[PDB]
């Protein structure tokens, strides 16, 4: 469910891109194709994109600091449920910053 073919490719889009305003640009039309993306993934794409915002105003640390948490979270007394919701948002965050690491190789 997380970690997204479309979100993939926003993501490298959106940590490639330099300036914050190019980057707002880009979750745009991220927003823009959203409606062109199958239902079952858009309504995810589209958290996706809010997240993605959220890393934007609260920096590249965000999601860093958020992977952690959800990491600890895990190891936790978590039900099925929440176990499964927490490797999710892992396999999301970490989808952003394998991009991230792609992208200080490049």
């Amino acid at each position: 469910p997380g970690c997204l073919p479309a979100y993939d490719a926003l993501a490298g889009q959106f940590i490639e891109a330099s300036s914050r305003e190019a980057r707002q640009a880009i979750l745009k039309q991220g927003q823009d194709g959203l409606s062109g993306v199958k239902e079952t993934d858009k309504k995810w794409a589209s958290q996706y994109l809010k997240i993605m915002g959220k890393i934007l105003d609260q920096g590249e640390d965000f999601p860093a600091s958020e992977l952690a948490r959800i990491s600890k979270l895990i190891e936790n007394k978590m039900s099925e449920g929440k176990k499964e919701e927490l490797q999710r948002s892992l396999n999301i965050l970490t989808a952003f910053r394998k991009k991230g690491a792609e992208k200080e190789e490049l």
